[PDB]
């Protein structure tokens, strides 16, 4: 019954994510830890800033700071293409376009080392306005979720998805950004290329009054859903 790729997910899983990220040459990384429970959907972690004052909002790094620790319905494990590439794991490619404003690029291998799911991450933005509402920090906290969309990718045999987030922004506009996403597995075995479906993700970010680095906390639930 139960997958070799999904056996490494029935219990609580430790975290690790790190990223290198180069933004109008502003160069920085973040350091993440915690751990994921995919039976509920379930992630806790801590992110810290390790080289000062993040120069891009805290927001704007979540969705790149691990789709395998979301919650599959029974009837939905078919469909599971994140947890049946492990532990050899996953290649997760993304462009992120804020709307006049500039764009980042990210790539990630998000793989088991040892009992530790890792998400290692390459960030660059190019585009940005100096003064603008990334550079210029004028973005709200929390972010606002909806429905992501999941579909395969037989190219790349794996997955692609397209959303919009929108963060709220102190003068009272919206800003967006334009998110493609593209999936491919790292190992060679097969993996499960799913039909149409979404994900659904509610988080909140917080600050921990004890920690005087720059930082952010979050706690996560995705869900799949979208096929009986």
């Amino acid at each position: 019954m139960v997958s070799k790729g999904e056996e490494l997910f029935t219990g609580v899983v430790p975290i690790l994510v790190e990223l290198d990220g180069d933004v109008n040459g502003h160069k920085f990384s973040v350091r993440g830890e915690g751990e994921g429970d995919a039976t509920n959907g379930k992630l806790t972690l801590k992110f810290i800033c390790t080289t000062g004052k993040l120069p891009v909002p805290w927001p704007t790094l979540v969705t790149t700071l691990v789709q395998c620790f979301s919650r599959y319905p029974d009837h939905m494990k078919r469909h599971d293409f994140f947890k049946s590439a492990m532990p050899e794991g996953y290649v997760q490619e993304r462009t992120i376009s804020f709307k006049d404003d500039g764009t980042y690029k990210t790539r990630a291998e998000v793989k088991f080392e040892g009992d530790t799911l890792v998400n290692r991450i390459e960030l660059k933005g190019i585009d940005f306005k100096e003064d603008g509402n990334i550079l210029g920090h004028k973005l709200e906290y929390n972010f606002n979720s909806h429905n992501v969309y999941i579909t395969a990718d037989k190219q790349k045999n794996g997955i692609k998805a397209n959303f919009k987030i929108r963060h709220n922004v102190e003068d009272g506009s919206v800003q967006l950004a334009d998110h493609y996403q593209q999936n491919t597995p790292i190992g060679d075995g097969p993996v499960l290329l799913p039909d149409n479906h979404y994900l659904s993700t509610q988080s909140v970010l917080s600050k921990d009054p004890n920690e005087k680095r720059d930082h952010m906390v979050l706690l996560e639930f995705v869900t799949a859903a979208g096929i009986t």
